[PDB]
């Protein structure tokens, strides 16, 4: 549904293979990618 995170993800230019999606099952979630940045 309008994945705006695809923007932030490509914005800061990181590798999804460097974070641990805590969505249980490896389901990435916006709550973590932000906990990292969010500053």
């Amino acid at each position: 549904l309008s994945p705006a995170i695809r923007r932030l993800l490509a914005e800061h230019n990181l590798d999804a293979s460097a974070i641990k999606g805590t969505g249980v099952g490896g389901r990435l979630t916006r709550e973590d990618v932000e906990k990292h940045l969010a500053k």
